């Protein structure tokens, strides 16, 4: 639980659109995956604020975000394909959406990310 709520409007829009028929874990994951992709307008630039290896601290890296991972990944958690801008600029990886923040993106893309970060802080429902 966390108080990451402007009002119960978010909970009701999750309930009446994203997960309305979903409660089996695969459906919960797919409901989130479908509406998050559709809201996000990839490609976009972001910071991979990777949870550190040392502690609950952050090891940031600057990345280009190509798209959400396959549905085969997105059954377990929200994930995104990413390419390192910092040095490689020629190779690709995958990151949790839970460890990404967008940079200079449109409002709808940024809202999907912020809303997912609220769900992350809330402690999930699947
Ligand atoms: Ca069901
Ligand atoms: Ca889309």
């Amino acid at each position: 639980m966390a108080s990451v709520e402007r009002d119960e409007t978010r909970e009701h829009r999750i309930e009446t659109e994203i997960i309305v028929d979903a409660e089996d874990k695969e459906e919960r994951a797919m409901g989130w995956y479908y509406y998050l992709d559709d809201t996000l307008e990839f490609p976009f630039m972001g910071k991979w604020k990777k949870k550190s290896r040392k502690t609950s601290t952050i090891e940031e890296k600057t990345v280009e975000v190509l798209g959400m991972a396959p549905d085969d990944e997105c059954l377990k958690d929200m994930y995104v394909e990413v390419a390192d801008i910092g040095g490689k600029d020629d190779d690709v990886y995958t990151a949790k959406l839970s460890d990404i923040e967008a940079i200079d993106v449109d409002d709808d893309t940024q809202e999907a990310i912020a809303d997912w970060l609220y769900w992350l802080a809330r402690g999930y429902k699947f």
